[PDB]
């Protein structure tokens, strides 16, 4: 049995927003659940001070119970919130800070990275202490590392959780801190350019899901011709697929794709590459995203398949 032990890792990103974890465990361990009873500690010794923040996964939010003094938030490990959950953990937070100046908000998720890092951000945008999510994430990245040189992927690890802060950051400079109107969309249309050296370099291994927050609403593949239609341009090295009968798409959406190819690497969410996007915050006819704007192709070890100009685009028709 060796080694067993609590380790509570405890950053103060500011004198009264803390960020949580447990960095080990391990495999079968004593401390099971520790939520609870970290709850159970500030609500005895420092009572009317903490308020935690329990981000967890869809499986792993069934472990949970009903707590008056954490509120829970459902992201998946390497995704996003939805906008909705956002903005009302932001409301949630907002309330707690200035009803007392004492009050602190603890954050607390598996990794202590992405998902911390997503509600941390978009936390500091709200109290004003930085105006672009950019400053924000570099901040935390440098609170939760201890570490001087500014990156965004030290404050979070996706692309999608980078791009869910800007959102936040939209909504309060644009929007009154409000949710943008309902925008109805379909997918028509799927083009990836640099796509020799990726998978079979010529779109033929690839296929496509579309996920309405947490449930299948179309897959394409794009050989078979099945939901869809291949073009692959050689001479100027991109892949065109016409997308068929993809469902009226509301709110936030999740695009994997997949591949046959043994040599196209996975990364995160069990897929070689996939983003989150809302459609209410969608401009014009079309979302185009570059190779650094990619859930995976966005680490540099990748970078030997996924090139410079490496860009997905995804076509919209409007659905009233
Ligand atoms: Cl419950
Ligand atoms: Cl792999
Ligand atoms: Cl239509």
């Amino acid at each position: 049995m060796r080694k067993d032990g609590f380790d509570l890792d405890l950053t103060y990103v500011t004198d009264h927003v803390i960020a949580m974890s447990f960095p080990s465990s391990g495999r079968q361990s004593l401390f099971r659940n520790p939520i609870g009873e970290v709850s159970r500690f500030f609500k005895t010794k420092h009572p009317d001070k903490f308020r935690i923040y329990n981000l967890c996964s869809e499986r792993g939010y069934d472990e949970t119970k009903f707590d008056n003094h954490v509120y829970r938030v459902m992201i998946d490990d390497h995704n996003v919130p939805t906008l909705v959950d956002l903005l009302k953990f932001i409301d949630d937070a907002k309330v707690w800070m200035t009803s007392d100046p004492d009050h602190v908000i603890a954050i607390h998720s598996k990794g202590g990275k992405g998902r911390t890092g997503t509600l941390v951000s978009s936390w500091l945008l709200e109290d004003g202490k930085f105006d672009t999510a950019k400053e924000a994430l570099e901040y935390f990245g440098s609170r939760r590392t201890d570490f001087e040189v500014g990156d965004v992927f030290q404050g979070v690890e996706t692309a999608s959780q980078i791009r869910y802060v800007g959102y936040f950051e939209k909504i309060k400079k644009n929007y009154g801190g409000q949710l943008p109107p309902m925008k109805k969309l379909k997918v028509t249309g799927v083009t990836i350019t640099a796509i020799q050296g990726v998978g079979r370099g010529n779109g033929s291994d690839l296929s496509m899901q579309i996920v309405s927050e947490r449930q299948e609403v179309l897959l394409c593949k794009f050989a078979e011709g099945y939901n869809c239609a291949l073009q692959y341009d050689a001479t100027d090295d991109c892949v065109t697929c016409e997308v068929k009968n993809c469902p009226v798409l509301a709110g936030d959406i999740k695009v994997r794709f997949m591949s046959t190819s043994k040599s196209l690497p996975r990364g995160y969410d069990n897929c070689p590459f996939y983003f989150w996007f809302n459609t209410s915050l969608v401009e014009g006819d079309h979302v185009t995203l570059k190779r650094e704007e990619i859930d995976n192709p966005h680490k540099k070890k990748t970078w030997k398949i996924y090139r410079d100009n490496f860009t997905v685009k995804l076509t919209f028709s409007d659905a009233e």
